[PDB]
């Protein structure tokens, strides 16, 4: 017989994202900040390294869509879903795409797309929900309003299980 | 924290399924049937469970078509392809489309759906295909007037346990 194998993690530390294209709502360089804070937000408690490719194919592809966008897995318009990523794997694994229904800021005018990129790029690497309601990988977004970010020991914990410690 | 499951499975043994829409080919109640037995050769040897909804969202929906019908596996009108399922997963996850090009059978005669019925939810459970040219998740159709061939025992117990032994 045969399963269908989940890739628990990436087989390689080094990474790459391509941000394919931008949300109407930030400045280029806004949205390119809060993706690289979000990556740094993982590589910063494990060995992984991300860099980021212009062109072409790259591990983690970046997207910014709305309703049916090309997954069969669509968005709804404002509100409810606000984006989603794919586990680690090949093809569509490890890619992120965002609802440009939803409003997306570098503060707090909105959704911090900082604060969500860094919560789907869990999923991109191997994390699942936690039930830990202060973790990152809980389920509901937050903003604090300070203007630097911890990343909570619960996700320390599970990053560190799938990739080690830096 | 928690980390994505090593194998595609369902997180929970209580599952749902609705019927979409029916075929042409067979009464509504002879489809009924069909389903009902596919969905008992799974529970009858592991712990899951499957409950029918009549409408809403269910865990695993069925339906029939015909070309293209939704996602990127069209069907190719009489004979070839004849169904597909998707792993388990949100949306179209666990999901099984039956090509509606094809005659559907309660018999020996044209496609027994029973038989493609119980392989396809195979799929939906997180088996793939097996290279046990007797299995059911072997991937070329036959048919018999059933019990559960050993391979399938052992995949789909190796996914969810065996449920009551005895
Ligand atoms: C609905 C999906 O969940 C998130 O998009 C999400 C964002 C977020 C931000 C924090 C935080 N500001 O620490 C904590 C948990 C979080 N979850
Ligand atoms: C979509 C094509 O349907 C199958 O792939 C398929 C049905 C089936 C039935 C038996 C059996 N007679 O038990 C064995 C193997 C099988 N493979
Ligand atoms: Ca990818
Ligand atoms: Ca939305
Ligand atoms: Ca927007
Ligand atoms: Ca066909
Ligand atoms: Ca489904
Ligand atoms: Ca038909
Ligand atoms: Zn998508
Ligand atoms: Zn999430
Ligand atoms: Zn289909
Ligand atoms: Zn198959």
């Amino acid at each position: 017989y045969n399963v269908f194998p989940r890739t628990l993690k990436w087989s390689k530390m080094n990474l790459t994202y391509r941000i394919v294209n931008y949300t109407p709502d930030m400045t280029h360089s806004e949205v390119e900040k809060a993706f690289k804070k979000a990556f740094k937000v993982w590589s910063d408690v494990t060995p992984l390294n991300f860099t980021r490719l212009h062109d072409g194919i790259a591990d983690i592809m970046i997207s910014f869509g709305i309703k049916e966008h090309g997954d069969f897995y669509p968005f709804d318009g404002p509100s409810g879903l606000l984006a989603h990523a794919f586990p680690p794997g090949p093809n569509y694994g490890g890619d992120a795409h965002f609802d440009d229904d939803e409003t997306w800021t570098s503060s707090s005018k909105g959704y911090n797309l900082f604060l969500v990129a860094a919560h789907e790029f869990g999923h991109s690497l191997g994390l699942d929900h936690s039930k830990d309601p202060g973790a990152l990988m809980f389920p509901i977004y937050t903003y604090t309003g300070k203007s630097h970010f911890m990343l909570p020991d619960d996700d320390v914990q599970g990053i560190q299980s799938l990739y080690g410690p830096g």
